C-alpha cells in the first residue's frame, strides 16, 4: 500500500530509485542515454503461497532434503545464515562423528556393555527415539536437527533389519521464503550445495557393503565397531573438503558476468571465447536475479576480485555453481513470462488523458481456515512436540475471516482506490502534485510480518533512504534485507513488461570502477506531467523502473495466487514436529470499550474467551501466526493511514484557498469508508458477540449504581457507531490481523478528521 | 432460609425473578399477555443424598466410570470445569500413550532389562502399584487419576497372567452434585461422552486380541512390544476424533428448540419438518432443563447462532446428544412428577384468608454419624492414603449429633416459622407491606458449603441482584453458579405443580429476537393482596414462577430425602483413596469463656480432646465437614440474623408508635426462641463437659488469687444462662455445624436486643 509521487522519486521513494541501489544518492540521477543491451529470458525465484509439511524418513538420509531444510531454518525465522549454521554442524559433526569416545559410549548404551562383548543373535531392536534421547546429552546442540542427521546415519547403517527398529514419525515446516535472491542468498545456496555433497558422501554405496561387510558371517562381537564406524564416518567427512570458498565462488562468477553485461570491457581481460562456450553462460548473462545480485555485492563490496584460474579454471570447475543453484535452493529456475503472472496494474485517467493515479498489485486469495493448536512435550529439554489442533476455535474464526476476505477483498481495494481521486470538473493536473502511484505487494510485508518486524519502518526507510545507525546487528540486517524484496520485486515487474533493456555503466563517485544499471524504453502518448524524461517523439529513456512502470497500460494478472493453510490435521496428529515457536503466538487477549453517559464513565473489558463463548479459558492453546491474510489488510492500513498523514502536511503547504477545501474532501471520504468497512466487521460472529458483551457489562454496572434508565443513551445514534467500530478494531486484533500499535494509530487517523456524518 | 415479599419481587428478590433470568432487570417486567403453549412432562436433575465409594479394577478400564469420575472431580470442588479438565488429559495422553519413548523406559524397569531383550518363560509377575509408582515420577500430573487410567491399560493388555499379579484396591468418593443442569454443563456432558468414546476406544476387541496374537506362541521378545502398545494405543487415540465442537453442539441444539417453543417464527428458517420428525425431540422440547438451560445460553452469549450443517446433520448427527445425555451424565433424566417430591409447601392465613405467610421447604433428615479417620500415608508424593477411621471420637460426637438434629429438624423449623406469623385479631394486610414467602433449600445452600465459601453472599446477590465486580473470576464464577441453583430449583417446582403453560418472545433489550419467557395459569380465591397481577376472573396469568408458587395450596412432600453418613469403616481401612483432603477438615478447636465476678475478669481456654475427655492432643486426626447438616442449621441461622437485621430498618422507618410495638415484639419473640434453642444444645455429651471444665479452670482460678468463696456467683441465674449459651455456640463451632464468623454474627443478634427475660 505504499503510496509515491512519481514525479519526484528523490524525495518520494529513495530507496526503489536504481540510483540508490547502484550507490548513488546525489542530485545526480543515472544518464538516460548511454550503450549496453541485453535480454532477460530466465530468473531465480522461490515459490509463493506453499505451507508443507515434510518427513524425516526412516533412514534414508535424504541430502536434497537436509539442505533445504537449512535455508528453511535461517529464512523462515531467524537462526544466523545459512552460512554461519553450516560450519556449526561442522564443527559439531567433527565433535561426535570423528570422537570414538562418543561411539564407545553409545554402542554400550544400545547393548548391552561397553566392555562386555556379545556377538548376541539374541539381541532385539531398539528405537531412534532412544538414541536420540542420548543424544541431547551428549551433544547438546542448539539446532536440534543435527541430532536427526546422526540418527539416521547410523540407521541406515544398522539395518541388517535386527537391531533398528524402523517406527518412528518426525515432520518439519517448509513454509514461505523471500522471494528474491539478495547477493549472500547466493553464497547460502553454494554453501548449502557444499551441504549436499557432504551428506551423500555419508550415505554410499560402501556404506550400504558396510552393512554387508558385517552381514558376514552372522552376529559378530560388538565391541569392535565403536572405533570402526567412528572412523567410517571420518573417511565420509575428510573425504569431503570445503574447497572452494562458497563466497569466493559467487564472489567471482558474479565478476565476471558483470564484466560481460558491461559495455566497458577493458583492454587487459575480457572473457575467454571458451568460457564463453560453456553451457549454460548464455542462460546466466540472461538472468535477472544474478544481475540484480551484482549491484548489490558491488554496492558492499565496492571492488570485485577473481580468483584468476580461468580462463581455465571455472569454464570448468565450476560449473557447478550450475547444479548448486538448479536442485538445492528454494530459488529454482523460472521463465521470466510466468514470474509475474500475479501482478495487475491499473490506472486512473483525466480527460485527454494521463493517469493521475496508477495501482500495482498482487493478486491474492484470502482465507481459507485459522488454524488453533496447544503443543504437547514428550520429553523435556527437547523441542519435539505433538501439536493438537482444537478445532471450534479454528471454526469459530474462520467462519468470521469469510467476511473479512470479502470486504478486504484485493479486489475491492484497487476499486476503492481508483475511483477516489476525481475531483470537480476534472481537469488534471501537474496540479495536485501530480500523477500518483501505489504498490501493493503483500508478499513483502508478510517477510517483515513472520520477523516480527514493524512493516512500517521499513517503508519509511523507503521514502527517506536512510536507516537508523543505532539498531543491532540482527534488527538492521533484518532491515537492510526486507528493504531489498521491495527493490527486487519492483524490477521483475518492471523487466517483464519491457524485456528490451540497456546496460551501462557508472562514472563513478571516485570514480572508482562503476555499478552497471539499467534503462528503458517505451512509447507512448504526447504531453507528460509524470516524472522528469523528455519525452521527444511519443517514446521515452528511463533508468527508474518505476517511471518505466508508470508508462505500462492497464493490465489483467494472470494468476490468482491463493495463500494456503498449513495442515495440521492430517499429519501433526499423529507426528512430532520442527522449530515451531517463533511462528507462532500465545493465544490471549484483553481489550475494554468505556464510554461516558450522562457526564459519568463506564469501562467494560473483555477477553478472548469470552469473545468465541467459550469456559473457561485455555492458556495452553497458541494461534498459528497468519502473517499473509496480516500483510493483505496491511495494504488497506497503510493507504489510510499514509495518506491522512499526506494530506495533512499538504493542506498546510497548499495557500490556494481553493485547493485546501478539496484536499478536506478527500480526507473525510476515505476515513469515511474505512469506518464503513470495520464498522462492517463489527457485526460478525465476534463482533456481535463482543458488543453483547460490553455493553452487557456495562448495564450491569448501570444498575448497581443508580438507575438503568441511562441504557437507552446506549442506543442512540452516536454511541452505537462508537461500539461498532470499537469491535471490529477488537475481532482483527484478536486474529493475527491488527497490531494494536497499529489499531491505535488507526483509530487517530479516524479522529483526526471529524470524519463522523450522522446523516440522518 | 431465604425470606421474601411477594408484592414487589424486584425489590425483595430480583436474583429470582425469571425476567432477571432471561435478562430484562428493567422496570419492565415481562408482558401478562402473549402467544403460545407448551407441557413439560420430563427433566434432567441430579440424585441428591449419595455418598458412594466407588473401587477401580484391575484394567478394565470402565469408559463410563471415568467419565462420572471427572465430573465428580470438576463439580465437589471447583477444578476448572469438566471441559477442561478433559483436555488436560488429552494432553497428557498424547505425553504418555503416543511416546515410544517412555514405554521402553517402563517396560525395562518391569523384565527383565532395556538392551537384552528375552523372551523368559521364566520370569514372573509385577504389582500394579510398582508400575503406577513408576509413572508418578514419568508423568507428574497433579491429578493422579490419570495413572489409573493408562496403569489399569497396561494391565488390561498385559495378561497372558505372567508378568501382571494384577493386586490392589483403591477408590474413589462420589459425593453430592449441583442438582439442575446449567448452559455450561450439558456443555461438560457432550464434553464428559467424548470422554466416553475416547475410553471405549482404549479397551477394545482389538486390544484383547491384542493379547490373543501375542498369546501365540508362547512367552516372546520383550524389546518389541514397547514400540508396538504406542502404535497400538496411538490408532486408538487417532480413531477417536475431537470431530465436533461439543460448545457448538450444544449452542445450536438449543437453538433450534427454541425456534419452535417460540411463537414467532421467521418464514426464513423455521426447524425443518424433517428435524421436526427426528426422534427425541418431543421429549426434548418437553423437557424443562433443557429450557431453562436455553434462557441462560442467551442472557450470556445475547444470540444463538447454528452449525447450519442442518437441514440435515442434526437429523443425523446429532440425536448423539441424547446418548451423551443419558449415560455419562450424573444429570440423567427424570418424570417431572417425581422430581420435585422433596418439596412440600404451608401458608400462613389471615382472618378470610389470603396468606400472610407461605413457605416452601425441603424435608431432609439429619445424621446418622459424623466420621472422624487419620490419614496414612503410604508413599511422599502422592495422595494415595489409607484413612483409619478411628471411631469413639465420631461416637462421642454422634451421640452429641442425635440431639441437635431434633432440635433443629426442617420439621421444627416450619412450624416455628408459620405459627409466629400472626398478629392480634387477624386482620391482614397488604399493610404491613404484604403477604411474606420464605423458602428453605438445604440443597443448594451445602453446595456453596463445600465450595469454602459463605452462602450469605449469594443470597445477598438474590435479593440485590448484583455481584460484585470486583471478587476474581473463580469467586464470582462460584457465586454465579449458585445463583443458579436457587433460580433453577424455584422454576422445577413452580412447574411441577402448574404444568400447563405459555411460551412467548421478549421485546428484547439489544434488541436481537429476544428470549422466551414463561407463563403460567392458575384458579384460586376473589380478591388478591398479593403481588400485582390481575386477577380478572378468578384465574390468573403471571410471568413470575414465585407469583404462581404462591397460588397453590398446602403440600405434603412425598419422599423424606434422609441424607447419609459416608462410609469410611467398611472400605477405606484396608483401601486407598480420592482427593480427600479439601473434603475434610483438620480436627482442632480452641475456645475460651471468660466472665466478670467481683469486679475482677477470668478466663478458662478450653481444647478440642478436652471437650471429648481425654489426652493427651492428637493432632495427626481430621473430620469429614458435614456440609447438609451445617446447610440445615443455615436455614435457621439466616432466619434468625435476617429477619433480626430487616426488623431493625422497620422500627426507623416505622413512624407509627402501634406500628413500633408490634416489630420489637417479633424481635424478643424470636430472639428466645434462638436463645432457647442454642441453651439446649448446651446441655449435652459435650455441652455439659464444656461448662464443667470451663467452671472448673475458674474456680483454680479463683484459689491463687484470692479467695475461692467468690464462686457462689458462678451458680447464680444469669452466669447461669451465659456459660451454657457459649457452650452451645462451643460445641456447634468444634463440630462443622457454625463458622465462627456467623457464630459470631449470631451472638450480636442475641445482643443487639437486650434478649434476657430473667423469668425466675
Amino acid at each position: 500500500g505504499f503510496n509515491l509521487k512519481v514525479k519526484d522519486l528523490n524525495g518520494s521513494a529513495r530507496g526503489l530509485t536504481q540510483a540508490f541501489a547502484i550507490g548513488e544518492l546525489k542530485n545526480q540521477l543515472s544518464v538516460g542515454a548511454l550503450q549496453l543491451p541485453l535480454q532477460f529470458t530466465r530468473t531465480f525465484s522461490a515459490s509463493m503461497t506453499s505451507e508443507l509439511l515434510w518427513e524425516v524418513g526412516k533412514g534414508n538420509i535424504d541430502p536434497v532434503m537436509y539442505a533445504r531444510l537449512f535455508f528453511q531454518y535461517a529464512q523462515a525465522g531467524g537462526a544466523l545464515s545459512v552460512d554461519e549454521l553450516v560450519n556449526q554442524f561442522t564443527e559439531y559433526h567433527q565433535s561426535t562423528a570423528c570422537n570414538p569416545e562418543i561411539w564407545r559410549k553409545l554402542t554400550a548404551y544400545i547393548t548391552g556393555s561397553s566392555n562386555r562383548a556379545i556377538k548376541a543373535d539374541a539381541v532385539g531392536k531398539v528405537p531412534p527415539t532412544a538414541i536420540l534421547e542420548q543424544l541431547r546429552t551428549l551433544a547438546p546442540s542448539e539446532h536440534e536437527l543435527f541430532h536427526h542427521i546422526t540418527t539416521d546415519f547410523v540407521c541406515h547403517v544398522l539395518s541388517p533389519l535386527g537391531f533398528i527398529l524402523p517406527d518412528a514419525a518426525y515432520v518439519y515446516r517448509v513454509g514461505r521464503t523471500a522471494t528474491y535472491p539478495n547477493f549472500y542468498a547466493l553464497v547460502d545456496c553454494v554453501r548449502a550445495s557444499d551441504l549436499r555433497r557432504m551428506l551423500t558422501a555419508l550415505s554410499s554405496v560402501d556404506s550400504k557393503m558396510l552393512q554387508a561387510t558385517f552381514k558376514a558371517k552372522g552376529a559378530l562381537a560388538p565391541a569392535l565397531i565403536s572405533q570402526h564406524l567412528a572412523n567410517a564416518a571420518t573417511t565420509a567427512f575428510e573425504r569431503s573438503r570445503g574447497n572452494f570458498d562458497a563466497n569466493a565462488v559467487v564472489s567471482s562468477v558474479l565478476t565476471i558476468l558483470g564484466r560481460l553485461w558491461s559495455p566497458s570491457t577493458p583492454k587487459e581481460l575480457d572473457p575467454s571465447a571458451r568460457l564463453r562456450n560453456t553451457n549454460g553462460i548464455d542462460q546466466l548473462r540472461s538472468n535477472l536475479a544474478l544481475f540484480i545480485a551484482y549491484q548489490d555485492m558491488v554496492k558492499q563490496r565496492g571492488r570485485a576480485e577473481v580468483i584468476f584460474s580461468d580462463e581455465e579454471l571455472s569454464s570448468t570447475i565450476i560449473p557447478w555453481f550450475i547444479e548448486a543453484m538448479s536442485e538445492v535452493s528454494p530459488f529454482k529456475l523460472r521463465p521470466i513470462n510466468e514470474t509475474t503472472s500475479y501482478i495487475g496494474q491499473t490506472s486512473a485517467i483525466d480527460h485527454m488523458g494521463q493517469p493521475s493515479h496508477v495501482v500495482v498489485y498482487e493478486d491474492w486469495q484470502f482465507a481459507k481456515e485459522i488454524t488453533a493448536f496447544t503443543p504437547v512435550k514428550l520429553a523435556n529439554n527437547s523441542n519435539q512436540r505433538f501439536l493438537d489442533v482444537e478445532p471450534g476455535i479454528s471454526d469459530r474464526m474462520s467462519a468470521t475471516l469469510a467476511p473479512i476476505g470479502n470486504t478486504f477483498a484485493v479486489s475491492a481495494f484497487v476499486k476503492n482506490r481508483t475511483a477516489v481521486y476525481e475531483a470537480v470538473s476534472q481537469r488534471g493536473t501537474v496540479n495536485s502534485n501530480g500523477a500518483e502511484m501505489t504498490l501493493g505487494f503483500p508478499s513483502v510485508v508478510e517477510r517483515d510480518y513472520a520477523l516480527d518486524r514493524d512493516p512500517m519502518v521499513a517503508i519509511a526507510a523507503l521514502r527517506t533512504g536512510i536507516v537508523d545507525e543505532s539498531l543491532e546487528a540482527r534488527a538492521s540486517n533484518d532491515l537492510k534485507r526486507s528493504m531489498f524484496n521491495y527493490y527486487a520485486a519492483v524490477m521483475h515487474y518492471a523487466v517483464a513488461h519491457n524485456p528490451e533493456v540497456v546496460v551501462s555503466e557508472h562514472q563513478g563517485v571516485a570514480a572508482e570502477q562503476g555499478s552497471l544499471y539499467l534503462v528503458w524504453n517505451v512509447r507512448t502518448e504526447l504531453r507528460i506531467p509524470v516524472g522528469y524524461n523528455a519525452i521527444e517523439g511519443g517514446s521515452i529513456r528511463t533508468p527508474e523502473p518505476l517511471e518505466a512502470i508508470a508508462y505500462n497500460k492497464p493490465i489483467q494478472p494472470s494468476e490468482v495466487l491463493q495463500a494456503k493453510v498449513l495442515d495440521l490435521a492430517n499429519h501433526t496428529t499423529s507426528i512430532h514436529i520442527w522449530p515451531w515457536h517463533e511462528a507462532s503466538t500465545e493465544f490471549a487477549y484483553e481489550d475494554a470499550y468505556s464510554v461516558t453517559i450522562r457526564n459519568k464513565r463506564y469501562t467494560a473489558e473483555v477477553k478472548e474467551f469470552e469473545l468465541l463463548g467459550l469456559g473457561q479459558r485455555r492458556e495452553r492453546v497458541r494461534i498459528l501466526k497468519p502473517t499473509v491474510a496480516h500483510a493483505i489488510i496491511q495494504m488497506w492500513y497503510s493507504w489510510f493511514v499514509e495518506d491522512d498523514r499526506t494530506l495533512a502536511a499538504a493542506r498546510r503547504t497548499s495557500r490556494d484557498d481553493a485547493e485546501k477545501l478539496a484536499i478536506d474532501g478527500r480526507r473525510m471520504q476515505n476515513a469515511v469508508t474505512l469506518l464503513r468497512k470495520i464498522e462492517m466487521i463489527g457485526t460478525t460472529g465476534i463482533g456481535a458477540s463482543a458488543v453483547h458483551l460490553a455493553q452487557s457489562r456495562i448495564v450491569d454496572q448501570m444498575a448497581g449504581r443508580g438507575l438503568i434508565d441511562d441504557s437507552s443513551d446506549l442506543h442512540v445514534g452516536i454511541n452505537r457507531h462508537r461500539i461498532r467500530i470499537w469491535a471490529g478494531l477488537a475481532v482483527l486484533q484478536m486474529m493475527g490481523l491488527l497490531s494494536r500499535s497499529e489499531a491505535e494509530a488507526l483509530t487517530k487517523v479516524l479522529g483526526d478528521s471529524n470524519a463522523l456524518g450522522m446523516v440522518v
